[PDB]
């Protein structure tokens, strides 16, 4: 009686565009219809605003300071258990189709089968250096060329990837449908991880035309000048090479437009999976989760992409639908760290077998009306950072600390667009009492000096190794998926009539 | 040597498509909008025939433009040697990039046969398992022979072995066009030739609910010619009926209607896959420079005369569609009989290859003159030496006549103009002195083209040779010959020996928009 | 179900390339340092007058494997495709329940690199595509980048590693490792009998050997050929075609070049002989020697400077004769003089392996040598063919009794009495001794015309060449798909992995057991 | 001008059998000839008396507490630099032929090329459990059936391995000899790591017959009954299932005889490698290193195999020969940790580039007569242990500590056969000053409870992941060496006569 699980994951989806399901101006009929079925979490946050740290954190349900995956090139240990391990241990068939940005020779991390390679490298190339602050590496750093180069194309590096990811995921759903009717079956858990709407902001003409009438192509907060920016936002501008880009107003609208178009481009792929689940008669016993690793500022405050804790960068959608899930909207802040314990909870796995391996909490009690009190923690220690940054999100507050930065405190009920720093300009004795309470919480959770030393050791270690691994013949760690052709379709060690019935589903119709 | 200006070629192929369903493009009752739109653009050949009504022999013949008696690929498990040049060889030698996505039923260790790249594996085996034996006439091998279980088991399903195959044949083909589109703004570009070979509408007659619903108000669910009893059937048809084990099957009338309905539905399932390729070609801005061919390897009787599947020379099993559209092709309908043997020399001709370099390697003729209104007089030849046959059968199609010979059977001759549904054997019941003179003329033609005794000897030797070899190869550890496609992941997408900004621009098309 | 294999012997076929059969009169010659091959000869039935089917790597080997003439295998040259459907002795043995394995060279051209073999331990040293295709349409031309040239003679010498030596060392090691692996199956009575083929490239040129073996022939006297260099004007038309195909015009072959070439050639024979002892010792120590038939053979010979010619591609004795020895259980030792052929190996192996001759007769052009081993007289003649480089039309040859008759439509016929003319210096076709020579010549013309239609032969070779040049030109455009064999011993299934038992693993991999 | 380096390594070579080169009674003529050329280290020790922890420590020059490779199933992370990395970074071609017991998906660890797979598994199967002390695991633990099963065989799993290891190593040397006339040649470093003389004690008859007149088939210490043994040796006896084995004296003699025979089996393979180097004319420019991971008690004290710090299990040979090495004997205790910094030193690498990555010291100064003062550290935290054990080896003393065991102090000058525990029975006023000094040294180098916590976390982490990875289809991590045949020997994209000259060496002769 254990259910199936379908995890639909996109990269770089600004959670603010999902207030109660997709925003009304978004042309996303399938994600909207899924929202009406699902328990939606309005204030869900990432664990680290970046591909590799968030995804390694997402898989294991552990903070980057515990997974040791500090940036886009830190090695992910094979020994770290993920939700793939937990479900597989409980009898689940686990599969990943798409991107998880595993760095290191391990590219499965518990997944029994991976349907595609990764769009992004798996080596120690994108290693930052805290030793040299202010330096940027042009051949892999983010720059504002994604904004000035936004436009329309029929194929891209990301669309070739997502077309492959979407097809192979639907092929696996069709394959697993053949194992229905058999009740010695293993429940399957397939993860469909798309790269859109990550930059470049380029979409196909069919979806680009859907947003001709759009008015949300202008950010809520305009471009804050550099000298009025907080130190961390300045560093992000430094790492984006702002000085060599004149981003016009049209560059901002076109980039937001193709971003919105690529969301619709994804909503068509979500509808394919739902349609496949419906025609294969697996939809009723399948949990469906929507999630994302981090967000995109999308020009707000003059910032693009991620690498900060602002709402656009730190917030990601989170929706859970399926049998036993009561639909509704939830406002208590959640974290991506809670996905792995929630997945095991829905899979009947006992809480004592997940407690010592995740730092998050199961959301199933929250779905059924039980109040959650645990705060939401966020860390970052990659590019545009010269020392680790930590962040706490509790109730209506967001606290951000960095040993080189003045602290930030935001009342998100009274200041949704975080423009007033309550740590610098407190409103009253309650703001100062809240700031002191978050300082005690932060010191109880983080040793910021050991955090910095651990990140520096990780960087200096991987560099010496990477300079060596890049001499002589290179040995790639990119995952090479193999469907054995000598065991597919018709081979002369079977029987044609027996094979045709076994590959056909539904049968007898 | 010229290089630029040569067109792209997209060969859309389907398996077991009755050519009678394509009289002037798709028949009106068929819900095939994309194929109807491609037809009116193309030079359609009304009377196109296969080379051999069987999957593997027709495909080795289609590739090389040679008769099965020349390719030695007599049945569904005869070795296709590497040295035999195919149109993939001719185009590739002329500077084309050649790619195959789908089924070609190659038997042997060579699964490319000139193709520079092959995107999928084959749906059917590549060993000597399906080898018939002329030494044992009357035998039947249940584990791979055709049987009427496809007719009694026809129906609806959302996934099948064939639908899984065609779904990834189609996707990988469109992904390759997207990939090839990135090379479009390059003047030094190699012209590409991509073959998309689908397995549908080959049986089982099982289609998705969406397409099965399209044919609820259909009237062609009953064959034009009902089931001829075994006592009144020609010797070859009875052999096909016994090789299908029709005795252990009670085909209801509803069995026929369901089989045909799913067959037409899977034609619509294919037509939607045709529109994807056309739409990919159009949006990638490659449509105007791309010749498009639609063809098939053999037909399907679909219950006509009580027969199903193929392995005979009747119109339903021997006739296949053939349409060519694109630059330099005047649309129109042609009635002179054509053959699948003509595709290879036609492809080489359309691609600027001099036919002096192709004629010593093909038995057919280029259809390019016929497109431009030139009269073609070469006859259409057909062979068969596989299951349900105890000796080779040969056929000649010329003008309005079709003559079928076998050393063990009475001769057959039909006047397809006066007798489209072949019910009057003019060899057994001539209408006058002309039919008697026509029968004599084809006997002299057949004797001039075939040594039917040496034909039977070469087939018997090829079967016995394979039975000793396949005996050993199935002992001990098996070494498979199935094609394993490999797109090296260490060289796709973003890898840290490239530049991220340069990669994104190269993998993006169209550029600058 | 499983074929009956009780009481059937193992078969170890030791093969070499370019071994002049005249160096094996009654086993290895006396002057050769070959203790292990000499010990094997005194155990074995020795066929003094064994001949190749075609003097060249690929045509002889496709013929050797199937027991069919090149005209039947269609493998005319070093680039002709070997069809997968042609049954070989690997097929025949494997059909009867044998485990078949090949370690070394067989020069298969085409996508099939096994041809019945269940396991191949190495890749091939030579290409598997249609590159080395001759063209009868351009007679007199030569292709420098793969044709034989006399640089092998002028560059003969000493080296510790070569392309061939890296290969044969890998061939010899994996052969002994496979014998070691099979020895663990040795106390199982439900085991399959094995047939392992070990094919070495030596003593194929380059004539380069290691110092250890080169020093063995410091005192040698056979460094000068029995027949000196014949001038080009006094050579037969075919020998002239071989000389120009070897680019003799731009090579000043000194006598010292001849001695160094023969010395390194003889040294590489001792190099091979030490590898023979390694195999014999592995059989002895694994306790599989007494149930294992051992066959020594070669694909063709080498002229070694005799008549001024080098390498092969001709029907003279030094190029056409190869050794053939059969040792093991049931084989009575002795020397045999009736001419035999490499075509006979395949039916012989099937006869020794208890396979009924009615299942191999329709697939071989040779006869079993087992009766000859047991004193039964053999009357079938030895047929040879050649249709490759240095030839502009196919050549054929008949070897019967004391005569050798060579015919080519472009050449004067050749007839030699090998009893009276062992070094074939008198062409009895041109200068008959009496009325018997004229009658014998006519008898061979009738034998030839009954076996070969030299017109259809020349047409088939020309079709095979032109068909490949079209395909090969295309296959060498764009991304190349290689056909070379890639051996794979899955590392995930070797040694100690964590799905087995450690103590059960050691006992199963240990042999002998209980000692 | 940088020299070649040949590292010949063996598993479980009792260091006491190599006092000043091979012992006289051992028939090792090739290793004795190499000893006369090399700097010989009489008192060299392992970092950890176990296969995988020692080699992980041997590769990186770091203690098992730093590499986190505590047992035969602990993950060796890819970011840890090894001497392969250091040499590869310095322009060396690095190759490994043989066994290194890498656990995890990385089977290269800086090695540009690996010629064979490993003889032992690479997953987390052999994982101990501190939570269940006193309970062994039958299907991979050591048992004394190796002693009762010693004998003669012509093929074993280890000999098939070492025969392949030795051949592919000599083939690589021949292959590298072709590059030997280029001035732009990369210096090569080939590591030939054999598995012998690891148990099973089974040898070929040719070598077994060499030791018929031997008088060393009896251990110097007889079997110490269980009640008189130290607690650690008692757990070793229980972890070996000693109660289910009646070990005859002939069982002891046959085990040592096959062990000594396999040393001669290795000495012949050593002579092969030297002969290959000599004939290819690379001998004069090649440094040769003989070493081992740990030793074997060989019945001494009634113990077999390793897992302890006694001389027979903790001592290993270490010899360095080649250009720029002065032959001679050395008695100051050295460690396997010193090999990686010694290799970098001999390869011209600056000491400041390996200083932060190694816990050892370069032995090159000691070779030239400079006194070495650094003590030798050893750790163990695997089977037959319920808590980590540490050990210090300085001057003439060896101190062993464990939180669950009485301390041990041995004066190896007066007590080479460690029979008198000076910690329990002191002799004079120095023996208790010395024990107090080693307690200060041990407390300064080791947090024994943090050590026990890290080992326990590693064990519980892997038991969860391995249980999952062993469900469904298994993904093997074993190394698959592949020399692509499409690029070897004669292929038709080359020139035949150009190829024969390039593959022939020496040329022109
Ligand atoms: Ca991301
Ligand atoms: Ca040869």
């Amino acid at each position: 009686g254990k259910p199936n699980i379908l995890i639909i994951m996109v990269d770089q989806l600004n959670g603010k565009l999902f207030p109660d399901g997709p925003a009304d101006f978004l042309h996303a009929p399938n994600l909207k219809a899924l929202a009406k079925r699902s328990a939606r979490f309005h204030n869900n946050y990432t664990s680290s605003p970046l591909c590799a740290p968030a995804r390694a954190s997402f898989m294991a349900g552990q903070l980057p300071s515990r997974t040791r995956v500090y940036d886009n090139a830190a090695e992910y240990q094979s020994s770290i258990p993920t939700y793939a391990h937990h479900l597989r241990r409980a009898g689940y068939y686990t599969a990943l189709s798409g991107k998880m940005h595993f760095v290191g020779p391990d590219q499965l991390h518990g997944f029994e089968e991976r349907l595609t390679t990764d769009i992004y490298p798996a080596d120690f190339g994108w290693t930052p250096d805290y030793r040299k602050p202010g330096e940027r590496i042009d051949w892999w750093y983010h720059n504002l060329g994604s904004v000035t180069g936004a436009g329309v194309a029929e194929i891209t590096n990301q669309m070739e990837y997502d077309d492959e990811v979407a097809f192979l995921a639907n092929q696996k759903l069709y394959q697993l449908s053949r194992e229905n009717d058999d009740e010695s079956r293993r429940p399957w858990c397939l993860t469909v991880s798309f790269t859109h709407p990550h930059d470049p902001y380029v979409a196909r003409r069919k979806f680009w035309d859907l947003y001709e009438d759009c008015e949300h192509l202008t950010p809520e907060v305009g471009a804050i000048p550099l000298d009025e920016q907080d130190p961390h936002s300045q560093r992000i501008m430094l790492s984006c090479d702002y000085q060599n880009f004149d981003v016009t107003e049209e560059n901002v609208r076109r980039s937001r437009r193709a971003y919105f178009a690529n969301i619709s481009y994804l909503d068509e792929k979500v509808g394919e999976l739902i349609d496949t689940l419906t025609r294969t008669r697996m939809l009723d016993d399948t949990l469906i989760l929507f999630c994302s690793d981090h967000g995109d500022m999308l020009g707000e405050r003059g910032l693009w992409f991620k690498m900060n804790f602002f709402e656009g960068s730190a917030r990601v959608p989170l929706m859970i639908a399926g049998p036993g899930i009561a639909p509704g909207l939830h406002l208590t802040p959640t974290s991506n760290l809670d996905v792995t314990p929630t997945l095991a909870d829905l899979a009947g796995i006992s809480l004592e077998e997940v407690r010592p391996w995740t730092d998050g909490v199961s959301l199933v009690p929250m779905v059924n009306g039980v109040e959650r009190t645990e705060p939401v923690l966020m860390e970052y220690a990659a590019e545009a950072s010269y020392a680790p940054l930590v962040a706490i999100r509790e109730g209506k507050w967001k606290y951000v600390y960095c040993a080189l930065d003045p602290e930030q405190l935001f009342d998100l009920e009274a200041d949704p667009l975080e423009l007033t720093n309550l740590a610098e300009n407190p409103r009253g004795p309650v703001d100062q009492a809240t700031l002191t309470a978050f300082r005690d919480m932060r010191a109880a959770h983080w040793d910021m000096e050991a955090f910095d030393a651990a990140v520096r050791e990780s960087q200096a270690r991987r560099w010496v190794v990477y300079e060596a691994l890049r001499n002589g013949a290179y040995y790639p760690w990119d995952h090479q998926p193999l469907q054995k052709a000598s065991e597919r379709y018709m081979r002369n060690h079977m029987n044609l009539d027996t094979l045709e019935e076994s590959k056909r589903y539904p049968r007898g119709e």
